[PDB]
């Protein structure tokens, strides 16, 4: 029970977006703000060749597309798509604006996200300029594992995640991941279930 | 400006020599900054040493905000002085009642927020889908839109040293050398000295 957010949502119109359908369309004007009551998204940027990268995973309790939020003539600046099936709740920038001067709470929350989305998107920086292929997807291992949906497991800590996806994250093609998967595992790193991966502590 | 004046009435200000280190990765954060006087450079290191600078940062700009939101939380990264500078600084404590009192105050401060968030999720895009030579090509370009690019009769004559290149698209000294002489062969840039005459 949250008084702020049962507030917040009140002023916003809920939606339900089936899985796969895109929320967020980048280089729309923004003059709208997000979120997510029920679900997960995937927030990625394409390549000149249509290669689409995931800069992040947001979840329920998050906010999206407030980055326009400050300045009019903004773009979205990337696409979101619902991993699965979303429950969205939206409200205009202008509203959203007004609520804050009546409780500034709910903008603190906000950019509580901003903050640790800014943090995490600054590794990934560092992961991309620093690291070989080898090591990206050795730390976007260890990154799901830090993670709460995480299952413990005697070994390691077992996730669950496509090549696919591992592509998208780090930035290169499944079959890249595939073969670099089974390099870690021959490693004594980690095992492969398929789709389940434990990443071991060492 | 009023509420910039009316946020600057609650700081202690300080100013920072060259060089100086005005936060360091890791550190407990409990403090907010804003640059009055001056320029900074935000940046990053490998578990080897090796330095990339994720942002500039300059008059206007705040500082050390992102463990305000929540507690426990420390520095995460480093910022130096890049030249003299003046920093307005205030707890986080102080600063949460001055958002109580007027909100415009927190807009301004997650208005640049968006913005790095915005800018960054940009370099990561070219980090990931451009190679060094690209991205240097990519940053020559952006040097000269910047403010401290100086007019040329052939085009924006930029200054910064080979190493400051590559502690942005992220390779060593050695292969900035190489591929501005690839650039310079291409008749894309001059270089005398260490100055650049990017051509426009
Ligand atoms: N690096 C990132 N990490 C997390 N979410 C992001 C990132 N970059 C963009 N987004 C989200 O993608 C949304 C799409 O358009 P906006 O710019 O309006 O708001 C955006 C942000 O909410
Ligand atoms: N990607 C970035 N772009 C701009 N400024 C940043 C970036 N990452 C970190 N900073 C700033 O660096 C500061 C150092 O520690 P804080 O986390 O306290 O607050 C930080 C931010 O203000
Ligand atoms: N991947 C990288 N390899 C080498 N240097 C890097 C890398 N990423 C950032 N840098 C920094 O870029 C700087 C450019 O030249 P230096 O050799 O003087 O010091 C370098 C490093 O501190």
């Amino acid at each position: 029970t949250d008084p702020t957010l049962e507030w917040f949502l009140s002023h916003c119109h809920i939606h339900k977006y089936p899985s796969k359908s895109t929320l967020i369309h980048q280089g729309e004007k923004a003059e709208t703000l997000y979120y997510i009551v029920k679900g997960s998204v995937a927030v990625l940027i394409k390549d000149e060749e249509g290669k689409e990268m995931i800069l992040s995973y947001l979840n329920q309790g998050d906010f999206i597309g407030e980055l326009g939020l400050f300045e009019e003539g903004q773009e979205r600046s990337a696409w979101v798509r619902a991993k699965t099936a979303c429950e969205v709740a939206e409200i205009s920038y202008k509203k959203f604006r007004q609520l804050i001067q009546v409780n500034p709470d709910i903008l603190m929350r906000l950019s509580a996200q901003m903050a640790r989305r800014l943090q995490v998107t600054s590794e990934k920086v560092g992961n991309l300029a620093f690291l070989d292929v080898t090591g990206r997807i050795a730390q976007t291992l260890l990154n799901l594992a830090k993670q709460p949906d995480a299952m413990t497991h005697p070994d390691g800590m077992q996730i669950k995640i496509t090549r696919q996806e591992i592509g998208q994250i780090v930035g290169c093609s499944r079959e890249t991941v595939g073969r670099i998967l089974k390099m870690l595992e021959d490693q004594n790193l980690i095992s492969a279930h398929g789709k389940t991966i434990v990443v071991y502590g060492t």
